[PDB]
C-alpha cells in the first residue's frame, strides 16, 4: 500500500505532457499505466495485484496488428491521463476510474478491420451487433475480463457504484465509433455557442466524455511530427490490407484504403484534419480549455502535411 510507481525523471515530466510517445519498450507499458492510475485517481483506486492481473489479460486480448495494438491501448489512455489531470476538478471519483480503464480496453480483440469490412464480409460479429459491430466488442470483451477471477478491480465498489462506472465505460467504448463522432460533435458545437451547454446534465457529461474519447483515440495527430508520420505508416498498413481483403470480396476499396493510391496519402491527411481532427480539438478546447496544447499539436501537423505535399519534404 506504501508502493508508489515512480518512472526515470525524463519519464516522469515528460508524461505529464500532452504530446508524451509511451516508447518502444512494451515492458514498461503497464508500469506507465498504473503510475498514471495512481496519480490521476489515487494508489487505493484499485488492489494492485487485481490491476495488474487485469492489465496483463487486457494485454494478452488485443492481437498483433500494426496499429489497433496494446500501445494504441496505453497511448489512448495516456491521452486521457493528461486531460484529467489538466481539469483536475471537473470529474468525479467514478469517472477518473471508468475511463482509463474504457481507454485501455477500447479496441480490445480488434482485427484491423472497420465495421464496414466486417459488415461486406458478413462476419458473425455484424449479425450480434447491427451498429458501432466492433465497439460493442469491444466492451463485451471488456466485460469478459472484468469476470474473470482475481480481475474485479471494481469489487470494493457500491452495486450501483459498480453500475454506473460500467455503464460510464460503455458509453466511453461506444463513443470511439468515429461514425458517431460527427453528431456528437454538432450537438457539442450547438450546445456550446447557445449557452444550454449543463456540465450537471448527465447527458452533456455523456457528450462531453464521447468527445473526450474521440480525441484520445485520434491522439496520434497530436504528436511531434516524427511520431505522427510513423504511427501514420501503421494506421495505413490495417487500411491497405482492408482494401486488400476488399478487392478479395469483389470490391473496389475507397482509395483511402487501396495501396495503388500511396501517392493520394498527404491530401487524405488535409481531409481528415480538416473534416475530423481540427473539428474535434477545436470543440474540445472550447469546452475544456486546458486540453489547447491537442488543438495547436494538431495544427501543426496539418501544416508538416501540407509541406509534404509542397514537395518541401
Ligand atoms: C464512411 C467512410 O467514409 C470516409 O472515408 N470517412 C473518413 S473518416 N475517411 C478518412 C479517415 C482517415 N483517418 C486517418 O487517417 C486516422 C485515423 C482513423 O480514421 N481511424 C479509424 C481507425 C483509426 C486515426 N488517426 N488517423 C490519422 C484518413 C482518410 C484519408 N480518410
Ligand atoms: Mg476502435
Ligand atoms: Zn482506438
Amino acid at each position: 500500500g506504501l508502493m508508489q510507481f515512480t518512472l526515470p525523471v525524463r519519464l516522469c515530466k515528460e508524461i505529464e505532457l500532452f504530446h508524451f510517445d509511451i516508447g518502444p519498450f512494451e515492458n514498461m507499458w503497464p508500469g506507465i499505466f498504473v503510475y498514471m492510475v495512481h496519480r490521476s485517481c489515487g494508489t487505493s483506486c484499485f488492489e494492485l495485484e487485481k490491476l495488474c492481473r487485469f492489465i496483463m489479460s487486457v494485454k494478452k486480448n488485443y492481437r498483433r496488428v500494426p496499429y489497433h495494438n496494446w500501445k494504441h491501448a496505453v497511448t489512448v489512455a495516456h491521452c486521457m491521463y493528461a486531460i484529467l489531470q489538466n481539469n483536475h476538478t471537473l470529474f468525479t471519483d467514478l469517472e477518473r476510474k471508468g475511463l482509463l480503464i474504457a481507454c485501455l480496453c477500447h479496441d480490445l480483440d480488434h482485427r484491423g478491420f472497420s465495421n464496414s469490412y466486417l459488415q461486406k464480409f458478413d462476419h458473425p460479429l455484424a449479425a450480434l451487433y447491427s451498429t458501432s459491430t466492433m465497439e460493442q466488442h469491444h466492451f463485451s470483451q471488456t466485460v469478459s475480463i472484468l469476470q474473470l477471477e482475481g480481475h474485479n478491480i471494481f469489487s470494493t465498489l457500491s452495486s450501483s457504484e459498480y453500475e454506473q462506472v460500467l455503464e460510464i465505460i460503455r458509453k466511453a467504448i461506444i463513443a470511439t465509433d468515429l461514425a458517431l463522432y460527427f453528431g456528437n460533435r454538432k450537438q457539442l458545437e450547438e450546445m456550446y455557442q447557445t449557452g444550454s451547454l449543463n456540465l450537471n446534465n448527465q447527458s452533456h457529461r455523456d457528450r462531453v466524455i464521447g468527445l473526450m474519447m474521440t480525441a484520445c483515440d485520434l491522439c496520434s495527430v497530436t504528436k511531434l511530427w516524427p511520431v505522427t508520420k510513423l504511427t501514420a505508416n501503421d494506421i495505413y498498413a490495417e487500411f491497405w490490407a482492408e482494401g486488400d481483403e476488399m478487392k478479395k470480396l469483389g470490391i473496389q476499396p475507397i482509395p483511402m484504403m487501396d495501396r495503388d493510391k500511396k501517392d493520394e496519402v498527404p491530401q487524405g491527411q488535409l481531409g481528415f484534419y480538416n473534416a475530423v481532427a481540427i473539428p474535434c480539438y477545436t470543440t474540445l478546447t472550447q469546452i475544456l480549455p486546458p486540453t489547447e496544447p491537442l488543438l495547436k499539436a494538431c495544427r501543426d501537423n496539418l501544416s508538416q502535411w501540407e509541406k509534404v505535399i509542397r514537395g518541401e519534404e
